């Protein structure tokens, strides 16, 4: 069977802290008043929630309200516990209140408002310096949640709010977040297809905090190479083939062999044999302004098949790519 794995960092955080910290099912939710909030407009609807711009009447301040769908209403305690544990942490969205929505009869989470800069504008106009600055801000959020025994499991551009005017970044949508317990087998159906780590794609359940690091590398590659998404799989199987066309198949087989993972036999007809490509292959006149040897070295240390061989968020903060960032 599969060889077990554990994180090389923050393995003992959950054991060290009291059970109340991670036993979310035991947590009693203290409800606020739904009447304090007036919904202004629907911002979006996903598979588990609907998000709205709203106003807190008591202080006349804008807030964001997430109304959970019944299909998500079960594992709401997990998100609530995670949000309360991380509250006040660097660049973590602040959960301001929890109320019962009178219409859906489900919990509605109230968050601090972030005046988001248009997402196309940011992708199109952020400079090399701004990319390093914001990547450093995401690393502060990731090292914080990992040091708190939590893995986000859904890192992607959509889950990162940026108010560029105020150089303000928040990591949002902790609905897929889970506490990391060494030796636990987790569901591999997490994150979004283009951001899924090879561990998920090969069905390796004993993953840790390092999955967030792969997703972060996918974001960086997309941004610096002007290729959205960087690994553009047609489905979850083709997603691994797209990664293997860049990282090569020999290192993929070395990874699955290390953990005694057996690939799904459907890969026999589609994976092929591919050499590892040099990152310089993806550089062109339209992205040269965002690429540097330091960017490529940093990306190379995140986009590794072996989850245990990726940079951790705290080590990544001291990488030369961030030396230019004002600290
Ligand atoms: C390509 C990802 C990336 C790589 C390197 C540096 C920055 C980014 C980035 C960009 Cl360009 C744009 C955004 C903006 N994302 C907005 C997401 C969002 N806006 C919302 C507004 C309302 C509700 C949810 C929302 N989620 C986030 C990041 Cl990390």
């Amino acid at each position: 069977g599969p060889v077990p794995s554990r994180a090389r960092v923050y393995t003992d955080v959950n054991t060290h802290r009291p059970s109340e910290y991670w036993d979310y099912e035991s947590h009693v939710v203290e409800w606020g008043n739904q009447d304090d909030y007036q919904l202004v407009r629907k911002l979006g609807r996903g598979k588990y929630s609907e998000v709205f711009e709203a106003i807190n009447i008591t202080n006349n301040e804008k807030v964001v309200v997430k109304i959970l769908k019944p299909v998500a209403a079960a594992k709401i305690k997990r998100e609530i516990k995670i949000l309360e544990n991380l509250r006040g942490g660097p660049n973590i969205i602040t959960l301001a209140d929890i109320v019962k929505d009178p219409v859906s009869r489900t919990p509605a989470l109230v968050f601090e408002h972030v005046n988001n800069t248009d997402f196309k504008q940011l992708y199109q106009t952020l400079t090399d310096y701004d990319i390093r600055f914001y990547m450093y801000e995401i690393l502060k959020a990731l090292d914080y949640c990992h040091s708190m025994g939590i893995m986000h499991r859904d890192v992607k551009p959509h889950n990162v709010m940026i108010d560029h005017e105020h150089r303000k970044l928040r990591l949002i949508d902790w609905g897929l977040a889970e506490f990391y317990h060494p030796g636990q087998e987790y569901n591999v159906r997490v994150a979004s297809r283009y951001f899924k780590g090879p561990e998920l794609l090969v069905d390796y359940q004993m993953y840790d905090y390092s999955l967030d690091m792969w997703s972060l590398g996918c974001m960086l590659a997309s941004m610096i190479f002007r290729k959205e998404p960087f690994f553009h799989g047609h489905d979850n199987y083709d997603q691994l083939v797209r990664i293997a066309k860049v990282l090569g198949t020999e290192d993929l087989y070395d990874y699955i062999d290390k953990y005694n993972i057996e690939l799904d036999p459907r890969f026999n007809d589609i994976l092929g044999r591919h050499s590892r490509k040099r990152w310089e292959r993806f550089v062109h006149s339209e992205n040269q302004h965002l690429v540097s040897p330091e960017a490529l070295d940093f990306l190379d240390k995140l986009l590794r098949y072996d989850h245990q061989s990726r940079l951790t968020a705290r080590e990544a903060m001291e990488h030369p790519y961030f030396y230019t960032v004002v600290k």
